[PDB]
């Protein structure tokens, strides 16, 4: 099985796998049963923004989510990612629906990783920024039901020709290049990610959510990971 | 009196003001008596690099210092800088000598500050990078004995025409623009700084050190702040 | 008199000073009588974006302006800016109204300048990005009628309490730090700027326009530079 | 055959394929017979730096090369790259030796590409920076004799265990992700690259050179492209 670290924007409360009884933001370390959660006042049909930050000095994975005109939600968890993830990873976005559903539309995604060595300075970095997505977006690896180019956006889960979200859908987008998150000479390693999203549903109960994740380079959607598993995990262990 | 937050590279042990009995890196919050220190294996005559990082989510000020071919030293301290510093600050480098002495030569200095609001994204930033310093470096405010342009470098303390460091010297360089470190709409604020330095002395006992600092915009060198006070503090309280 | 280089977004045709008979984008080198113009299909009440680029190898000042859902306009002019401007400059935005009027609202402004020397690499840079403007925006020098903080924006010219633009107004905003655009060791120097603007008027004939400019560090609004002079020039020579 | 655009640092004069009678920098558009050259005072055994710049407004490919303590060389050529290259490309470094030889050592490589659309702003970008290269550098595609990790560097051509360069060698390194250089909504597209290199030879006549290139995504070393063909072209047409 893959190795996954993720920040989840979890729209549906599954209380038997430890979700709180409300939409929430969570930090997931090798399990869908988040290590830490915070209440998230999710707004159906509004564009929101998520930010994720980490560095190897402090060893704290943190995230913040907001909408215009609204207060933010934040969550943090102390974890040494070099003890969880391999030295080379891929980074991605994932989303799912089940019997309950929503659009999982990404309007923008940026990421920056840096490795500073002890050689005079000495800086190594990767940065990408998407503010549109075209039909043939060659620097993304699309998995499952994910598509690019409809209204210039990344649709992680299936949307009907009329714009209605579909149930029982899972999809992911991974950046094409592998990312180097640990190196033996690094004195500080850091990453930051931001994405803007639009979660809409005809229903009072949207599901299931969107996640930013970091994985082994060869990660793939686990079998049966629709719905509450967010396209990330094979089971709820 | 000014308000100062600093990371010190302290080359001389002053044990009556709480220094450990060796060169050390420290976090200074409104006092020269560091809140946290770590041992620093300072190398006379070699170029080193320091990195300083902070964000408002985690509220942890961290620093790392290294030389080529050597292990690093690191220190961290939990502190909410919005409860210490004003909303607008200046950022700078400071150094001093006393009866013991050293060169306090800066070969490069970079800084990045970011304020992310809840408006769609919404990013505000300041970045500067110096890899040389000319004679008339109009975007630096020089204080005390600091000069620019000798061999293209920033000499924080006085150096004789022959290159010998002088005693009883203090000097600082502040970036010209004020820096916005808190704003009411920000959901995450962060800063990072890096500088490369060359501390050389003819003597077995160099003094006194170099610091990266953040201050009120109108900060000036305190009277009598040569030597152990690092150009930062009026007394050792 | 100041030395000015500017890219104008000129909303009102003043045919006796060489304007074409339509709104236009122009390159202004020490005169309001542009060296080069292109037709600009200005849209009253819509948010547009302008981009300005230059480097010292090619010695070509270029600009592009667009709106969502619309084609762009572009203009270029061959000019060695080191023969026009001093080594240190300030950068700014300017706008004016006369007997005809418009709002001259800035929603965002970014700028990046780089100087690459022949020392191993060797990079020097300044970058700033504003996506909001607060009441007391200490890193901007405001001149004339310019204000910050109304709806989080920079209003270059006066707007009544009800939001109606006023006539006979001029205002500018300059970044606080001086900018180094030439240095003797530089092998390549470049700059880029972007700003987003909202020009609205109750009238079929808006005036007078918005400009991005580069000037001597001590530049000030010339006497009598309302209206067709764009807050930039003392006369129409 | 591949499609190649390159900036060559050509160390050996092959006068029957149009080289000048001295080491030179050149712009190569689909042929090893440069469209434009400039004299290059190459220094055996010293670390140099090359810079390459282009944007779609000006349609001018420019390059500058220098050493510390020395004047620069520059070359430019007017060319619309959207009429030469496909919309998606890979970027790389190439080098070769023949019967004459040299080390073709890369100490650092950075690249930035940007696509600005007409949507509010709207920025898309890719950036990478290498200041070291490890043994298993997963974000590089190595071709031919290229290796990474010896003394932390990228050795484009073969070097014996004792450090002597070998003859009859060719090697390339391409960044792993495809790069988007044209898009239908872009109003400005640009790229910049920088690399630092060390060309050393025991011989009074080093050969053959190093190039930065942009190619179709599936580019490979052409058969027989050692020596004067620089690992880029199948023949000297
Ligand atoms: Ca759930
Ligand atoms: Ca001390
Ligand atoms: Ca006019
Ligand atoms: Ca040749
Ligand atoms: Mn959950
Ligand atoms: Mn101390
Ligand atoms: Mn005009
Ligand atoms: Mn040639």
């Amino acid at each position: 099985a893959d190795t996954i670290v993720a920040v989840e924007l979890d729209t549906y409360p599954n209380t038997d796998i430890g979700d709180p009884s409300y939409p929430h933001i969570g930090i997931d370390i090798k399990s869908v049963r988040s290590k830490k959660t915070a209440k998230w006042n999710m707004q159906n049909g509004k564009v929101g923004t998520a930010h994720i930050i980490y560095n190897s000095v402090d060893k704290r994975l943190s995230a913040v989510v907001s909408y215009p005109n609204a207060d933010s939600a934040t969550v943090s968890y102390d974890v040494d990612l070099d003890n969880v993830l391999p030295e080379w990873v891929r980074v991605g976005l994932s989303a799912s629906t089940g019997l309950y559903k929503e659009t999982n539309t990404i309007l923008s995604w940026s990421f920056t990783s840096k490795l500073k060595s002890n050689s005079t300075h000495e800086t190594n970095a990767l940065h990408f920024m998407f503010n549109q997505f075209s039909k043939d977006q060659k620097d993304l690896i699309l998995q499952g039901d994910a598509t690019t180019g409809t209204d210039g956006n990344l649709e992680l889960t299936r949307v009907s020709s009329n714009g209605s979200p579909q149930g029982s859908s899972v999809g992911r987008a991974l950046f094409y290049a592998p990312v180097h998150i640990w190196e033996s000479s690094a004195v500080v390693a850091s990453f930051e990610a931001t994405f803007t999203f639009l979660i809409k549903s005809p229903d009072s109960h949207p599901a299931d959510g969107i996640a930013f994740f970091i994985s082994n380079i060869d990660s793939s959607i686990p079998s049966g990971s629709t719905g509450r598993l967010l396209g990330l995990f094979p089971d709820a262990n």
